[PDB]
């Protein structure tokens, strides 16, 4: 046909391309394939100006298909995607004088999460700066796509800068972006464990600039392996003296094997029988009295707790609940312990 | 073959069991002229650390050795001075030593005697020293860095040299591990004094060495406001990992009147959220704290007026996002009638949205 022809011959191409519009309302690959072989940011993202790229050819066919008869026509954009992938992501793009992004989907439904997951595993790939712009709109309009497995949290993670992550965490903290939910965070952060430093590190940044309380997710704890797991374990100290100590927290801290050069847990127990003296030692008052975490790795972390606490001028050990403790507690490891049991006998 | 002279000296030579012969060398190098050790240091440098399993059983195995003997026979020492000049012409050869030393002094006594080998130009043979230990075996440098910091604290925390160094090549179980020091009173990396210069200074790293720098200085015990004048060095675009650990911990706090002062107190860019983002937590938890802090800078209690109110311009046109009643507080309403009061007629017209809210119902 001619008018699809003239479009040809042109390459102002805007009604040139609105001719195949109108008459696309009743073997549609081979116009699929002369506008694929015909065919982001700008440098300055000011709004309004933004969208003055927006306009040009291609991303005309989103406009057509902004404006019941709303669906016979949304078929040669699908070959377009299953032509071209990429622009897949170029609409989100366009989506971000558009309505809503309730168009995706309905784009989407011609291959929601594997579509978004592939166009926004494509644009990391090829403009980061884009994925950056792009993160917070697709988070808020899509949240029981994206909210549900790291893949997209390692996407953005995995190639971010550190002003990109400030950016983020901005977004995160002014009500604009989030990225995890209650629910998923522990599950999110544990798949995490297996990523490279930087990545690991922006994850916990971006947790933390949720308003998600720690004892959520102190359950990973278990999961912190000394020798394998770093950044998780410099964040969640770092994060841990800052709270007043439930007994469940400091039994997650006990249940963590005794490691000559494992020293989160005596660091963690200083810090808190420093600051919160009584409720620590009624913690693990109340742990000992029979309540894994057998009674001999809760003496050698107190010993090694004791052992430190001569560094520093602290009556820990002369607190009441700890020295009850420690007398019925006593009564085959005992040789072990003598130092300890004698701080409450002699 | 090595222009040579006394025949102890030689039997050592001709092994290459050594340490007997060669604290005959020792003690024969006691009454003797001062004219002829630089080539017995010559030869025994043409002659030339942790242990895999670091147990106090056998890092020992380590001490031992034929040149530490040096360092032994001078752990005894009046006379206590006049064998210095051995190791010296070995520093003035071979460098490196001036690490060996200190990893030495670390079943000897106390370190008190690396000053004592410094004096042979303390603080700049330290930051050599060091710097060469950082530059040969990372490993050595962490394991030494606490006993570093702690026997010379006025020669470490002076200036980020040394941070800088350990910061440059630390790995992140390293830096766990170096946390963890700071966090068991091992290690002491700052201090109130020189805290705030020392970060200003290490705004000009690397990222991860800036990371590094704010992950350590938040295993210390320094309160964020000794070091919350930075907020006025710290640029938008330039400075990304300070502005969010700031950030990050900032929201930990409960907000003093400096804290909001330097935090108003940086410039308005529209692709700069931190202002908002921590004014909107703060108002959200600590709402009329805020609000008192606020009043108590507006009645003028730089920080241009403007400044102040197109931050909360900001803030008031964020807050429509939620429910916050922050500008229903009465001491911010109050100062904006203080300030409408005495304003320019300008931003009067600049902030009618603004004031409205202190003047209409």
């Amino acid at each position: 046909e001619s008018l699809r022809d003239k479009v040809l011959q042109l390459q102002a191409q805007c009604e040139v391309m609105q001719e195949i519009v109108d008459q696309v309302l009743e073997s549609e690959q081979l116009s699929v394939l002369a506008s694929c072989l015909q065919e982001v940011l700008p440098e300055e993202i000011t709004e309004e100006s933004l969208e003055e790229s927006v306009g040009k050819p291609l991303y005309l066919i989103f406009r057509n298909l902004c404006q019941s008869s709303f669906s016979l026509l949304l078929d040669l954009l699908s070959e377009l995607y299953q032509k071209q992938p990429k622009i897949g992501y170029h609409l989100l793009y366009y989506l971000r004088a558009a309505g809503k992004m309730n168009l995706y989907e309905s784009f989407a439904q011609a291959t929601l999460h594997t579509c978004l997951m592939m166009d926004m595993k494509a644009c990391q790939e090829d403009d980061v700066r884009l994925l950056c712009h792009l993160t917070p709109s697709i988070y808020t309009e899509f949240p029981d796509e994206t909210l549900r497995s790291g893949e997209l949290l390692n996407m953005i993670v995995a190639v971010i800068d550190s002003a990109q992550l400030q950016e983020l965490v901005c977004h995160v903290m002014m009500g604009n972006l989030v990225m995890f939910r209650k629910d998923s965070v522990l599950n999110i952060l544990i798949q995490s464990l297996d990523w490279e430093t930087f990545e690991q590190y922006c994850a916990w940044q971006l947790f933390l600039a949720h308003n998600i309380p720690l004892e959520t997710i102190i359950p990973i704890l278990q999961h912190l392996k000394y020798k394998e797991h770093p950044e998780a374990l410099s964040c969640l100290l770092l994060q841990l003296r800052r709270e007043k100590p439930s007994e469940e927290m400091v039994k997650m801290v006990l249940s963590r094997p005794c490691h000559p050069d494992d020293q989160f847990t005596t660091s963690i127990l200083r810090h808190w029988c420093m600051k919160h003296d009584e409720l620590l030692a009624e913690h693990i008052k109340s742990l000992l009295i029979k309540n894994q975490l057998t009674l001999e790795q809760i003496l050698e972390h107190l010993d090694n707790l004791r052992l430190n606490l001569t560094n520093t001028k602290q009556n820990f050990f002369s607190q009441t609940p700890i020295l009850q403790a420690l007398q019925h507690v006593q009564a085959a490891h005992k040789m072990k312990f003598s130092d300890l049991f004698s701080l409450a006998e002699e």
